[PDB]
């Protein structure tokens, strides 16, 4: 679980989106595991507008924040699930770190703000769905 609350938007993993998220749908991309929905309350999350490759992410499975080096957003293959078939997920950044089912939603942050959220993992790796390119979240 976990979400980014920026302005009048809520950003969540598309596979974890609720009925309210779908009822108040703004934008969704299956290939990125992102869903953005509208919220009546003003949220204060600063989105990073950078090309950082180091940051800190929150790991719910360890109740700890971890510093990580991560790759540039790219198209990386991800295996089937009760949510998605086997496909290439886009705008995904890999990092060496701990993650296990239940960690999706944990925010990855850098000095410039929110970079993205935990979307994939396993094998001593953690994958993050980038949100820095979504410029409309601030406007
Ligand atoms: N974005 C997706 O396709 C995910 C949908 C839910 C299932 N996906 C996963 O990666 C499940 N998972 C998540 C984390 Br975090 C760590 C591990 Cl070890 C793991 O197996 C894939
Ligand atoms: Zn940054």
């Amino acid at each position: 679980s976990g979400a980014i609350y920026v302005g009048n938007y809520r950003v969540v993993n598309r596979h974890l989106a609720t009925h309210n998220d779908w009822a108040n749908l703004v934008w969704e991309d299956s290939s990125r595991d992102l869903l953005v929905s509208s919220t009546t309350a003003q949220g204060c999350d600063t989105i990073a507008r950078c090309d950082c490759q180091t940051g800190v992410y929150y790991c719910s499975s360890r109740r700890k924040h971890y510093p990580v080096s991560f790759s540039k957003p790219s198209l990386i293959f991800v295996e089937a699930s009760e949510y998605y078939p086997a496909r290439y997920q886009s705008h995904l950044m890999l990092a060496v770190g701990h993650s296990e089912p239940g960690d999706c939603g944990g925010i990855l942050r850098c000095q410039h703000g929110v970079v993205g959220i935990v979307s994939t993992g396993g094998n001593g790796l953690v994958g993050f769905a980038d949100v820095r390119d979504l410029l409309w979240l601030d406007e």
